């Protein structure tokens, strides 16, 4: 698997692989989870941490690399390559299929996402078209 270009990024995974958990590492002092992608056009597997975003053991993928309103290279990858992987601590959940939500289901699962990490709602208030977000089941 491929580890991020975004030097912290990469940085944060590498700590998340040597620990063999991503338990104690953060973003804004909140939980993150280690999903394994397949690239749409390289086919190679691509390491994307992601916020903490948990119900019945369903997890969310949202689509927001802060203040860029662009989708990130994973929201197509996924798209063309539904399966992924999810690491939540040292506990990985191979062959998840990842979906993409619309209407009341995916307000069920934003409403999550901004409890459990707040600026959601802001990196939303800077975008006209609601932000994408992936069930993983």
């Amino acid at each position: 698997a491929e580890l991020s270009p975004t030097d912290w990024v990469r940085e944060q995974t590498e700590r998340i692989l040597e620990q063999g958990t991503t338990d104690g590492v953060h973003v804004l002092d909140r939980p993150i989870v280690l999903f394994t992608t397949t690239g749409a056009k390289s086919g190679k597997k691509r390491y994307v941490p992601l916020m903490r975003v948990e119900e019945n053991g369903k997890y969310a993928m949202v689509a927001s690399k802060g203040g860029d309103p662009k989708h990130p290279s994973w929201y197509f990858n996924v798209k063309a390559n539904p399966t992924v992987s999810v690491q939540d601590g040292d506990k990985v959940l191979p062959d998840r299929t990842a979906r993409e939500l619309e209407g009341e289901e995916r307000e069920h699962w934003w409403k999550l996402a901004v409890e459990a990490y707040p600026p959601y709602a802001e990196y939303q208030t800077k975008t006209d078209r609601l932000i994408p977000v992936f069930i993983v089941e």
